[PDB]
């Protein structure tokens, strides 16, 4: 029901995914973005109950200033392995409790208090390794043409976000219809 140029568009240089194989499904984000965090209740369940032919991940929006802290922040959390387990925390202590989690310091602190080890997180953060992810980042979203958060792009082809898809549960329903579309495609 949904029409090209409409609730999505397709990239006319569709991007590699992160995981070939899989039907990718990304969203685009900020720690600090409020649609962003209001988002997060439906999202959420629905990635979590995605089948077993589709990888789910949330990639940051390096945009410059607090979002790359943000965004840097996340794929420490990402190397560490804890990232799902301290992510509605991260959310919450942002919206709900006013932290800023500004600099590397400020985020050590916070997170050694959901069990995130300081010094592992300072050593990942200050990383050559997460250099490399924050540049790969930041040439996605450049390749995806995304110009704000949230965003949604489908297995590197389809991009659409809540405004274009016309409310939060559409958007689900359209990523969707996209998944089946990519599923049904020869390969």
């Amino acid at each position: 029901d949904y029409t090209a140029g409409k609730e999505y568009v397709e990239l006319s240089s569709p991007v590699p995914v992160s995981q070939p194989g899989k039907i990718e499904v990304v969203e685009l984000f900020w720690y600090g973005c409020p649609h962003c965090y209001a988002f997060e209740p439906t999202i959420v369940p629905w990635s979590e109950k995605l089948p077993a032919d589709v990888h789910f991940v949330r990639l940051p929006a390096l945009f410059g200033g607090i979002w790359n802290v943000h965004g840097q922040m996340f794929l420490t959390l990402i190397s560490m392995g804890v990232e799902h387990d301290v992510h509605n925390a991260v959310f919450e202590a942002i919206h709900k409790e006013h932290k800023k989690l500004a600099t590397p310091e400020e985020m050590a602190d916070f997170l050694a208090g959901k069990g995130v080890d300081k010094e592992k997180f300072l050593s990942t953060y200050n990383s050559f390794a997460i250099k490399g992810q924050m540049e790969k980042a930041k040439k996605l979203a450049m390749a995806y043409q995304v110009t704000g958060v949230p965003t949604m792009v489908v297995n590197g082809k389809y991009r659409f976000d809540i405004g274009s898809a016309g409310g939060p549960e559409e958007t689900l329903k359209l990523a969707d219809y996209l998944i089946e579309k990519e599923r049904a495609a020869a390969k």
